[PDB]
């Protein structure tokens, strides 16, 4: 049995080769960048605008089907992690810098200059995209990969890959084909960018967060390889259920705090308002493309909701992994609903306090955009209350903690993904994956320089367009193995041996 | 006996309201006003929130595999019939507010608009009112009586609001501080939110006897003699016990209802009310959900008052009327499905009422479209006669009308007093008549004191005082979802074999 | 074994309509335009609310335990292939609707805007045609062809519509006056419905021959020789009955369907095309009650002419085809659940409706767009032509587009003539041939005498007409709801345990 190298060798050679074209070739490298983007948003944004949606429909079908009381493992097992644990390493695994960078920015830029097929200055309207983005269709996302994952190597008893989800509808030697070897390849090039385009937020916001603090007058890329260094040598000594419930309870104090001395009124407020205009324009925003507005919506979606539903594909295979490693033993409807309501509740409570915030603040005359630097908009508003001169820190601990979170989730898959679907792996892949998602991101935003953020998102869009069409297959691929399952088989081969009717009828 | 331990606190809190009521009348209206501020300021979120909770909850329990387990013994048959059963339901849980608002409400909506919609919208004015009169309401009714009639028939506990709340404090907590407190609420918010549908009937029947000239002048006394005639039935009728005045009045309520409506029906606008269901029923439904989101901070952040004179006073309302329709509604509901009750409650009468309001609100907006308006002074309580009065033959229909208003309050109002003597005798089916005669009592006093203060509005009076009633009673009903959660988890059926997952978690560890 | 007592009230029917139209062509424009506007005028209501109430039906019925029951002997199969059998629903089911309408509906939508909405505006018109072709038609269709499927291979009954009644007025009934007075409703509105479809198809065929210039200039002997050729073919295609032509001409259907909509697809804007796509289902699903709420007093109360010109006439148009496609439905649909057969009648045909207005409608909007306007006089039987021409390589597709419309006439004008044939011998599969050439030939006379009355437009006749004729059918259908219920109530699987439900009941003391 030959070891796995032909799923390493090429995202190898493929991320040091778009290394080396970041470096001495900046320009040509934006240049292609923002044409490739170009490309893909014109051809296949109605692909990712009208599946993102179809992901959701189908999670609901699965778990209001026959199919939902299933059991992820032999028939009445039980379960192994509690609840609680569940859940807090569910939110804690799937998240990153995303609430944190755009947890101010997003609300406030929409209520600011609106959105398409809508005037500006709506609370209502702010307040129900931002949910959109951020609160069922890319927890479906992870759901349909960890439900498909889980489905494989527990009730089936195949190994831990991606490829073994596909075995019904390729075979066990497609699986160990040519094909299964490059959804392999796939899944671990959009891992690579995935939390490659979330380190360089998050970076990016620590740098300007420490610039508001005055340890630093201007950032610079030094500090950013200090921290990525830092960072290396922490989960370098590391190499978890303390690191989730610690990100909960600094997100929970940090939230607490803002929404005990901002506008508490003013958010209670919200929260009903923002479900309710949530659930009123769910399928106007989701039926949203590049031919709304007379044809004018292209940009916009290009910038917020394809480079989101990009994003949140390139996660979908390292968080799936994890959903399906901690979710032994539960119930479909169980797993499929904790995972797509416990984290859309955080989200829409997180986004309901800052965004509310950020949008009080700017009806009241006050005004937190400042000169519009999406990375300075969290401290802002902090130094815009007492006490932020302390949560400043308590932010950058959570920043930090968030990806430190998911980057241990991240390299644990990818090891995975590298030896067969073994428990554990080898130690030195490990190092040289977190190293090349290290470098990645530092290349993504030396290169991007003033356009960093839009760098990022070009890359992370191109990245992920191909496993778009894993998880689209990955759809079938389930549903195909869920209906050949033990309990169902004796009977719908009683129905196919009554299948001489139709040679009755043509007799 | 009586609790005696409830009674008294109950007591003293109405003759303190009586007392400062009629002692003072400018203190007792600017503390209403202080308080009705500052409740909507800051728990209108509370209110606009659960409300849509509530509707979700119960049709997510009518949908689940909850929605099987019988209202008594699993070989159980139902005591009463489906038409019957379903008459008093309605009866029971609609006072005076369809004929009330069934012209005030549409009209003004379409004359004067509504938050973040221009005005002259009927779609909007019929959404709107049906919003208020549909499904939030009667979603909150169906969990308080569902949660009584499980905790009292499939597990056979006492009849009362304290034993649903068994599964989260336990007996020694349904026995406790707790306890008495939550017996006390219950009869604190049965007795104001009755004496505001009390109210609301004098002033109309006033208004009413001053259209058809039987009366010219509508001074206090006149007022008075209403209430006094309208207590001493059903006070009659939860006494005397002459025979099934509940059901006979409740058959009565129908049958007069129905004719009103086929009146104007017949001789109103009838391809106009046609044309206008479909169109309300369709905009309910599409709006639906960014009516259930509207607060304080829609709008521009102006809808503040829009919401306290209308929304936040109707939630309020209902949640002050739950106690007694939920236990009368658990009353007579024995032996039949989960499921069949929290739909037979839910959309029996907001069919009915989105009926009502077509027919009312369709003939009074058609005649604002025509130029025969009836605003006349803008008078709520002159609305409906000025409808009546504008068509052939209406002039007899106030009669009707009066009748109609009478026993609409009669009914409920007798479902209450016997509700409320239930509570105060440890569950007793069959209350005391001085008890019922006391609680009687004290909700025509109530609702005088409330009518007479203030007597240049009468009105917002009566709301500010029901929304500061009702707002304790809010976080016990929240409290009973998750109690009837607790205990349809905790059934015995799904004992039987959830008990093995518990005992094998340790073993596979 | 003839009826000869519905047959001779259909005929004289058939008979005096085709001699007023041809005699007097002043006469019948103006019957048919007051018939026209006194029906909108008093049934729009009824026409708007039960197209919704027949979506949330069958969708309940699909998802009730009624969905388990299998349409035939219990433990029995599915007698055809599930591609064969989607394959004949779509093609019996429809015919030249998606070729008229294809580009002229999203277009003038697009242009001139809907009411309550501002013109220029890609979602609503997509959404507009969407909600007038994918779900409320095809559930009409699910209703009727369960009815008659459950009537008769569930419980053995004749194939006819009046024995679906049977629950209702029972074996005498059926017999009796009201099963023939259903009997001849169905077989009128089965021929004025498909007189509409061949009068809109002969129209655009001679349009389209018209834009090739085969003809110097269109006259009505042109438009008759059209209507023979077509009457000739569905009339020596139901003759043989042996042969499986239905099945090889349906599969012939959608094999030119897919290759004229591939042609456009690449050859047009494919990615405004596959834009538009998830852009349209989202504004169906946005706006679908908005839409289902709009009546003729909506929109400051002039949407009456644009919905007797689009959705009242729609909803016409699908009742009059609803007896003949259940019956073909209800025919090739032997053994297969009620859920599985409401999900194929009503998902599949929705989603080729939805792409098929997706490639044609986006062609025409974005050519709009772009100023390369395929509007030209503005007359609906010639945009699809003008659309192809304004394609490379769109002269062969001219012929392609004929043939298809031949095929989409033929396929279900055989199943119309079948199955009236079958209603007029007491449900016999096998008709007479003479039967079935009798009402070809007054099914190809009614269109022709509707095509030439009213020759200025002659649209708009037609639109009355099938309006008028389908009116009576409507209150058939609302009735087959209620038979259907109590039919599947009274089922032989819950029949032996609601017994013991009914007799406890009864001893409730
Ligand atoms: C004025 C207001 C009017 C409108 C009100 C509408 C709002 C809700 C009203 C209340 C409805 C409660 C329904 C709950 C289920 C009850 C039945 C049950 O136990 O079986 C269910 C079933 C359990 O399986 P089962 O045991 O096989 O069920 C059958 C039983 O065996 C038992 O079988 P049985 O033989 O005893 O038969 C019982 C019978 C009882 O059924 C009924 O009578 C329920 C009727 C519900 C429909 C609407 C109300 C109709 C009222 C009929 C009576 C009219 C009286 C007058 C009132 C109206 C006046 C105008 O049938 C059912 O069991 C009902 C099945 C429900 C199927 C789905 C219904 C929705 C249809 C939608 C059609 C439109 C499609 C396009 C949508 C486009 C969207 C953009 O579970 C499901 O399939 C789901 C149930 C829940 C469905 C509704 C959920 C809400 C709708 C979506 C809301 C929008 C948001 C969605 C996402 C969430 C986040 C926002
Ligand atoms: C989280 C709040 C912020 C929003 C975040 C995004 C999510 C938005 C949606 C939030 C609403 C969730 C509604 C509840 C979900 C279901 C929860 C659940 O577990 O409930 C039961 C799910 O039950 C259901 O059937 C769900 C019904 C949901 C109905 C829709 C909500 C009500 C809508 C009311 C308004 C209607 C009118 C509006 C029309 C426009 C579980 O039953 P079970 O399947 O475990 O039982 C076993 C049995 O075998 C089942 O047959
Ligand atoms: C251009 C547009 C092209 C696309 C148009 C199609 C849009 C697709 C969605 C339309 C909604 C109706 C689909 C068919 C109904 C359906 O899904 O059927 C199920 C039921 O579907 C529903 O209940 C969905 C109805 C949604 C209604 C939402 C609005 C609510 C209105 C107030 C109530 C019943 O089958 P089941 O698979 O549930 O089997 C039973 C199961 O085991 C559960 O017991
Ligand atoms: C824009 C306007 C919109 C208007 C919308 C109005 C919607 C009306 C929808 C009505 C749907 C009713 O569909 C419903 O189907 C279920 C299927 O089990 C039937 O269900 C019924 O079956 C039998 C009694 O007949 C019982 O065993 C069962 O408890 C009962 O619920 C109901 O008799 C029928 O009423
Ligand atoms: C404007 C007209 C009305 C539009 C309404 C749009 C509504 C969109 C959003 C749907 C959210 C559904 O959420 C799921 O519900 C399932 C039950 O259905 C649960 O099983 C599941 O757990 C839960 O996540
Ligand atoms: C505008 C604001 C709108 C807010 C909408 C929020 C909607 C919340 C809906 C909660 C529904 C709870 O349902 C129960 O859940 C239990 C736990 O899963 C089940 O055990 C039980 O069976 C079931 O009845
Ligand atoms: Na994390
Ligand atoms: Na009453
Ligand atoms: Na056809």
């Amino acid at each position: 049995a030959s070891l796995n190298w032909s799923v390493i060798v090429p995202a190898l050679v493929i991320v040091l080769a778009t290394v080396v074209w970041g470096i001495g070739f900046k320009d040509s490298f934006t240049n292609f960048a923002s044409s490739a983007l170009s490309a893909v948003v014109d051809n296949l944004g109605w692909a990712f605008i009208l599946f993102g949606t179809v992901f959701v429909f189908f999670i609901v079908v699965i778990a209001a089907s026959k199919f939902g009381t299933i059991r992820l493992g032999r028939i009445d097992e039980a379960p192994e992690f509690r609840t609680v644990s569940w859940i807090s390493m569910m939110f804690a695994a799937g998240m990153g810098i995303g609430l944190m960078f755009y947890g101010t920015t997003e609300p406030l830029t929409f209520y600011r200059n609106g959105v398409p097929g809508h005037d500006e200055h709506n609370v209502g309207v702010a307040m129900s995209t931002t949910m959109f983005h951020w609160t069922l269709h890319p927890w479906a996302i992870y759901a349909i990969v960890g439900l498909a994952i889980a489905y494989s190597t527990f009730r089936v008893g195949r190994k831990q890959l991606l490829s073994s989800a596909f075995v019904p509808l390729i075979g066990e030697k497609g699986a160990e084909g040519w094909l299964g070897k490059l959804i392999d390849i796939l899944a671990i090039i959009a891992t690579v960018f995935g939390t490659a385009c979330s380190l360089g937020l998050g970076a990016l916001q620590i740098g300007a967060g420490l610039s508001a603090a005055n340890i630093i007058e201007d950032p610079s890329d030094w500090t950013i390889v200090g921290i990525v260094s830092v960072l290396t040598l922490a989960f370098i000594f590391s190499a978890i259920q303390y690191l989730s419930n610690a990100n909960m309870v600094l997100a929970a104090l940090l939230a607490i705090f803002v929404f005990v001395v901002g506008p508490t009124v003013s958010i209670l407020n919200l929260l009903p308002g923002s479900i309710g205009n949530y659930l009123s324009n769910f399928f106007q925003m989701a039926g949203r493309t590049a031919m709304s507005a007379d044809g004018t919506a292209g940009e916009w979606l290009g910038s917020w909701t394809i480079f989101y539903w990009a994003w949140w594909i390139s996660w979908s295979p390292f968080v799936g992994m994890f959903l399906a490693r901690i979710s032994r033993g539960r119930s479909i409807r169980e797993f499929i609903l904790g995972v797509l309501l416990v984290p859309a509740g955080v989200s829409t409570v997180w986004f309901s306090i800052f965004g509310g915030t950020a949008i009080v603040f700017e009806q009241n005359g006050e005004s937190i955009w400042g000169d519009g630097a999406a990375e300075e908009q969290l401290f802002g508003l902090l130094h815009a209350l007492p006490g932020g001169q302390i949560m400043g820190i308590i932010a950058m601990i959570l920043l930090g903690t968030f990806f430190i979170t998911s980057a241990d989730s991240a390299s644990t898959v990818m090891g995975t993904m590298s030896q067969h679907g073994q428990l554990e792996a080898n130690k030195w892949v490990t190092a040289a994956w977190g190293v090349a998602t290290a470098a990645i991101g530092l290349t993504l935003l030396l290169s991007g320089g003033d356009n960093a953020l839009s760098n990022l998102q070009n890359v992370t869009i191109v990245a992920a367009t191909p496993f778009l069409f894993v998880v689209i297959g990955l759809m079938f691929a389930l549903v195909k193995d869920l209906s050949n399952d033990v309990i169902y088989l004796e009977y719908r081969e009683q129905q196919r041996f009554n299948a001489r009717l139709a040679r009755e009828r043509r007799v």
